[PDB]
């Protein structure tokens, strides 16, 4: 069935160009707000670009001093900065240590949990969360009258003390950071640094002074962010430098710079915070006197998170190539839109109903037109499908239930416009030949109500009836048909029959099912007769 | 060429309307389950809001302490936890110390790569990545009769020995962890934590019992996903603690909470598994005599990395407009899909092969009907296009081959359906006066097989030749024409050619690029003459 | 208004079926470019896979000694390696070390910042950025003459010193790196580690010859990046190893092995290079002689960060069948070009201009055959929509506009191609019985310049005033109508307005709106009298 035609052809839609400005206008109006829509997401959002994030290595060093007033000591980098490589860092601003602790027997310190009345309270080998060291079964005096369970840990055991304010280092709102970040764009292959040629390292970050510096004061950290470095000093907290690379790496329009963000990444240090703070423990441990002692620190700090985000783009054919396509269908939505704006105000409701009240969409009945010239209905051509038409009548009856042994001219089927026998009603039908149920079919009156019939009328004489046209036509098909023969005497009832069906039913496709009136077809038998056999009922096409 | 009708005008699709109970169905059901699932997606998959990753910050403190023996010893959290600041933590939970190392010479310890029978086994220098010391030419005893390779390097070398089972701080199941959690969604503008007002830190975290305590107990960590702490404890291992944050911050359903989920991110600790646990080594320095030394620990342990994953969505109309768009064409392939059965289902195969042997895709036939009153066949209107029609044939050969040299009576074309000379076979057709092959064109009969004209029936007198017709005809057109000159002749040879071509073939199209029979051409040139000059050929109009 | 029978309706694009040999080219070129390249980016990119990112876990493990010539000390793994754990570690290649710095006061270093001239040079209290220690009042002499602002700090202060090049530890290429990761995919369920059974420990990573054994040493992964150790080791770097897990989990096609890349993720360290390395600062605290002192030491080294990426895909129907209906509509796109060199090639600019200097787009005239065959025009039915035409002309003006009280001969309109009172040009007009402007629609004359009129001719007489062809017309709609009553001479007048206007204006909808002329018009009217009262108007059936 295939060939090198069916191969090239090509399928296009029949349309019809409707020239109504109103649609033109709405049609117009939908294609410029999606275009000016998508060419803004694709100049805003760089969807032209494939872009592809940073990877990056951040080195951090701090400088400053302080002045620990505890006796005065100095605290340097090597003192307040702990091991902590990459992208975060710590900044120690506060301590509580217990020094020379050693491993030995001591009593607890006088917490609630820890008090004895006698040696039966304070089990052995107790331990809890709280507990500073595994209980023994004594209790032993602390100080005075205070009794307190003996426990073995490193003792002294540190005292439950709150944090020292004002904090120890303070100072530490001075202190200032150079952050070394270096970004790389494998698939780009690109690969830059925020410290640039020629960088003073006097400056210190600006927001808008000097906004590439990358030394940044951790006071005027706190400050840009509304944020009291004295308050958040003495119980500690959590922030964080972002730094974002928004990157462009065409020539023609090239940058590619840092940009510096600061966000507190902890809970703001109320008078009333729940559980606030930055704090751990470490210990020193040296040998002295032969045994080991240790200095144990609970430190309370702010840690700086660098959180280094961005991306890279350069221009790629493909992306833009996709991106088009997505944008090209919107377009399209338009149709959908004023497509449906024609089918909903074709309906007959919108006359009956919404039209005499509302009144201001009276012009908007042109819909019935467009809707006529562009959509065109079409029946499933099943064998139960018929068409039954009467004189007194305007309107085409499709009878599209099969018949439950009941006369064709007693059956109602669903109206369609235009484009003797107990059920005859005219007196000149003739009964059915036919037998078994298949009659019903051919039970057919010309007219539902009683009067004149029509074959009676002398254009179905001259027309259905008359030989010169239904011999022309037949000529016009076989230009040498034999006329001789009886086969045209039956092809001149099958274009009767034809005839009065196209006649009476305009389309072509509605008299391909028709059945004739019972008077109307006997008729046509008679003027051209058959002797040879049974006349055959109507047949369906499909 | 441009106008604002031009502007102003609307393209719609002509549809058929096809009222098949079959179609549809198929078509509802697409329809149907395309919206279900679509809307399954925005409500499941939350596609209407846009989504913000979280920005976490994780805080750990590990409480508890072991009684290690080693003497007995305590550990609290400044000795067993190490300065692992950020998501990761880790609990020590096995330890080697070769305690007291002083940088000197030494022999090396018994490894089978290290045993010698004299010097000259040992070479001065040689390192490899298991030697713990730099060789010298020397081979010391070590102890006995055991002579190994002397080295210099901190002294005593550690021995290689197995990890002490059971592990000295198996305790460390009983250690817990609060884990504090800060999300951030900066484009959302809403910052949380895990840890909740009125929270009790008596608490321990419980699947069921008590899912937003953010204090885990370690072995309840490892026994929540199957392992052994005790196992685990001896060489070490990986955990991880994933918290999902699901959050969707629209005011009228407003839920951001943790979900705590835990994960061993390590090969499971089996008898035989290949290179099992954690470990690393540290040193303590510290100076005695003068002299410096160092205490070199080999630690095994548990690190948990904790993975806080998680969205935060806000209902946008952007992101739930861009959906609608995608959705709204998965409903459209239902109708490529019935498209396809009706093209498919209308092919003569169907009914030559398929229809004859299955039977039941017998009622299938009406998607003929559906493809024409749906599909219309066009051809290119190439000046080769020809057609030729006998009248003792029912189909017309278009001739799309261009003449080589040949009559076009001899000449075969594709079969259509409508909607003497030696290649002469009527008697009647007259020689071509055309000059060149051109005549090959003029040379046709209006039959295939030898028999009587087409000319000698009375429909071509009174139809093609009849003067009355075509004046009538003439004057349809134009109602004012001037009836006593040539021209009137000419038109009316002109007109017969068209009426014969209409006649004959059905379309206005096909007629368009009829070619008479030289017979009735000749006929009619002679009913309608022109003496002004020779007649010209069949002229293409395109 | 709604039935079973609207739920169950299909809506099918007509389509006409272009045998264009060229049009089909096209269209199975973009056809098969769009098959065969959406099909590539489905195997190539598993677009039919669902993906998950992997979730890895590091830890290394560093071994090698390094002799050290500072007096000669050996450094293993606790000496050079700092505590961080996770998928970042540090090998400290260099270092300046000041041991014995007691907290006192000590005169600063003489950079150029900190010489006096006398005790008025120096503050009291005074700290920035480069200073080592909180200064005092008193310039004491640091050496011979030198005379530096004492300060209170760590001392002896640390002096200004060059990296020590050779750099102590740059034995350090010869370590190797055991690097142990296990990756996991949850939705996925699979859990792999990058070390197999039966893998031997001597072995070394190659690019080729061992390309899977995850023991790197140092210097190898230097010399894989063209760098050069010895020079980085001097300052320090930052370098990365890239593991990339490509893995397919469908047990048909397995494969989840790592593959290991070096990227340098620092600055080239040249000669002229800005702020080159990576160092940092960190001290040793010990009490001898009852005090406390530190040892400072300045660590440069290379921190080699570990960089694990990778994804997981296995077969999922729902991931293909999304894919599926995106590559389906590209094909689309073949028909929208078309559909454009259909309309573009149809226009009257492209044979006005375009082809005669061309000619080579001249076969390229068949556009205005396929535009003709597929597009029809329409144009809104408003009331003030009119038709004009005259005899004398071939086209017929639609009056779009509404009179502006002037005579409709005198309006001119858009021109459309066919499918005495002043304005009367024949004569026979009569003047107009219509009232107030209405009659300027009826003024209207048979043809725009003067000459013979059209009802004097006889195809005006036999077939618009003909009673016969018009009472057959009549009999055809209503086969038993009564011709006895006015009502019939009321429909026969009405049948000749309506013959006119579709003998003269071909179309239907053209004739619709059909204004006849003045002298048709009242020659009608006298051959079909009304005496009842006032003749109507033309009215719009819209
Ligand atoms: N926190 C800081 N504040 C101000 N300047 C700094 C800071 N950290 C480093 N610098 C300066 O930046 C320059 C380059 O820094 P880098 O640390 O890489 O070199 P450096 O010689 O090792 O620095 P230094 O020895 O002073 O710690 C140096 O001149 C150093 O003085
Ligand atoms: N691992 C843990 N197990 C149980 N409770 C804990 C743990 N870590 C902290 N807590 C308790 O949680 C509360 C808040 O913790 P947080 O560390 O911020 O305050 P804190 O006073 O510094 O804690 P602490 O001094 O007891 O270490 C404290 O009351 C503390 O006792
Ligand atoms: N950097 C390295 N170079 C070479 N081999 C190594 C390295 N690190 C570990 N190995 C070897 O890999 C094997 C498994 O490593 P793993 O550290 O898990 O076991 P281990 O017994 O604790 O190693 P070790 O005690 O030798 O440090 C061991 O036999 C070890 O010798
Ligand atoms: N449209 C239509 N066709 C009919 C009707 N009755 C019969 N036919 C057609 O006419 C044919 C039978 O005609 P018939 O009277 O038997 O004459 P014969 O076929 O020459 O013997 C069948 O093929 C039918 O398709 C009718 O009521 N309506
Ligand atoms: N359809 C069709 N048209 C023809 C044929 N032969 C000639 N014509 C048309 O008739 C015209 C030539 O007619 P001709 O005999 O020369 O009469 P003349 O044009 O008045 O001199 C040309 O324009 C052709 O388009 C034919 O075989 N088929
Ligand atoms: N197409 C067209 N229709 C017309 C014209 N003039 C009148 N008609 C139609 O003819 C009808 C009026 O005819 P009229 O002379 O009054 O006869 P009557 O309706 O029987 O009284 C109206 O319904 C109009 O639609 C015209 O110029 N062109
Ligand atoms: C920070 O420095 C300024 C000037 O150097 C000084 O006035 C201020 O007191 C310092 N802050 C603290 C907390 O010491
Ligand atoms: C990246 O760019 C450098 C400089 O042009 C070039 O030497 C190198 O080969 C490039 N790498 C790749 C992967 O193309
Ligand atoms: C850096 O900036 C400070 C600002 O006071 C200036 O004094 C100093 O000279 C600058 N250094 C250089 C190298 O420009
Ligand atoms: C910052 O904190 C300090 C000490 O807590 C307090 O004295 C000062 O008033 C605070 N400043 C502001 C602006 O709240
Ligand atoms: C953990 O604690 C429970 C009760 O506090 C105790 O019975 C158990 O022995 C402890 N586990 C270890 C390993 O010490
Ligand atoms: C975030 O919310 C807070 C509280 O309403 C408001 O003060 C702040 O300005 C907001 N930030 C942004 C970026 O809108
Ligand atoms: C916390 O829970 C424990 C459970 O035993 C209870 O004893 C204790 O009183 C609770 N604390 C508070 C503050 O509710
Ligand atoms: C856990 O490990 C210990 C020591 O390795 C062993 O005695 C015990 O049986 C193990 N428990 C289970 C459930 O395997
Ligand atoms: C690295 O080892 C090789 C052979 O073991 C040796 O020749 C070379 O000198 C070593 N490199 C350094 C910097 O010591
Ligand atoms: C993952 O696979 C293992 C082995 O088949 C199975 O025991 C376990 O239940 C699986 N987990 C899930 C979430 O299906
Ligand atoms: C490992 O490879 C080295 C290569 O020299 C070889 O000598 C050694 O025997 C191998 N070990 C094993 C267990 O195969
Ligand atoms: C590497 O660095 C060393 C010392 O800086 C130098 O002597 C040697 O020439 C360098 N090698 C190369 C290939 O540049
Ligand atoms: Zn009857
Ligand atoms: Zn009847
Ligand atoms: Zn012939
Ligand atoms: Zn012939
Ligand atoms: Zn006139
Ligand atoms: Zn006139």
């Amino acid at each position: 069935c295939c060939s090198c035609s069916d191969v090239f052809q090509y399928e296009t839609n029949k349309v019809t160009r409707i020239q109504s400005m109103n649609y033109g206008t709405i049609k117009w109006f939908f294609h410029v707000i999606i275009f000016s829509y998508v060419c803004f997401a694709l100049v805003s959002d760089k969807l032209y670009q494939r872009k592809e994030p940073v990877i990056s290595s951040v080195h951090t060093k701090v400088k400053g001093i302080a002045e620990v007033k505890e006796v005065h000591s100095v605290f340097d980098t090597a003192d307040y900065t702990f091991p902590l490589q990459g992208n975060s860092f710590f900044v120690m601003t506060n301590f509580l240590k217990t020094e020379g602790q050693e491993q030995r027997l001591c009593p607890e310190y006088p917490t609630r949990r820890t008090l004895c009345s006698s040696d039966r309270g304070c089990k052995k080998g107790w331990m809890d969360p709280q507990s500073k060291g595994i209980q023994t079964g004594r209790c032993v005096v602390y100080e005075g009258n205070q009794k307190t369970c003996e426990v073995s840990a490193w003792c002294p055991i540190e005292a439950v003390e709150e944090a020292p304010r004002p904090a120890l280092l303070n100072s530490a709102e001075n202190f200032t950071v150079l952050i070394k970040n270096n970004i790389d764009f494998p698939g780009h292959n690109y690969t830059t640094r925020n410290i640039l040629p020629g960088l003073n390292i006097t400056c210190t970050f600006h927001k808008t002074q000097n906004p590439q510096c990358p030394i940044f004061r951790l006071g005027d950290i706190f400050r840009e962010t509304g944020d009291n470095f004295s308050d958040v000093a003495i119980q500690g907290g959590i922030m964080g430098i972002e730094i974002y690379w928004d990157c462009n790496l065409d020539r023609w329009f090239h940058h590619c710079r840092p940009k510096y963000s600061f966000r507190r990444l902890d809970d703001k240090t109320t008078n009333v915070s729940l559980y606030p703070g930055y704090n751990f423990r470490y210990a020193k441990y040296y040998k002295e006197n032969n045994v080991e002692k240790r200095t144990l620190i609970k430190v309370f700090g702010i840690r700086f998170d660098i959180l280094v985000f961005g991306t890279g783009g350069k221009f790629d054919i493909i992306q833009l190539v996709v991106y088009i396509g997505s944008t090209l269908s919107y377009f399209g939505l338009a149709a959908v839109f004023i497509d449906f704006l024609i089918d909903t105000y074709s309906s007959n409701c919108c006359r009956s109903h919404i039209y005499p009240w509302c009144k201001c969409c009276q012009p908007c009945v042109v819909n019935e037109y467009y809707y006529r010239k562009k959509c065109e209905s079409i029946v499933e051509p099943k064998p139960t499908l018929k068409y039954v038409s009467f004189v007194d009548e305007s309107h085409i009856r499709m009878v599209n239930q099969q018949l439950l042994g009941r006369s064709l001219q007693d059956v109602k089927g669903q109206e369609v416009p235009r484009p003797s026998p107990v059920w005859c009603q005219c007196g000149s039908c003739l009964p059915s030949q036919l037998p078994e149920s298949h009659r019903c079919l051919e039970e057919l009156c010309c007219r539902k109500k009683p009067g004149a019939c029509i074959t009676t009328s002398e254009l179905f004489r001259k027309l259905v009836l008359s030989r010169h046209v239904l011999q022309f036509l037949l000529l016009y098909q076989e230009p040498l048909l034999a006329l001789d023969v009886d086969s045209t005497n039956s092809r001149l009832r099958h274009c009767a029959y034809r005839c009065y069906a196209t006649w009476r039913f305009g389309s072509q496709d509605m008299a391909d099912f028709a059945i004739l009136p019972s008077c109307c077809r006997w008729r046509i038998r008679k003027e051209f007769p058959k002797s040879e056999g049974q006349y055959s009922g109507f047949k369906s096409p499909y």
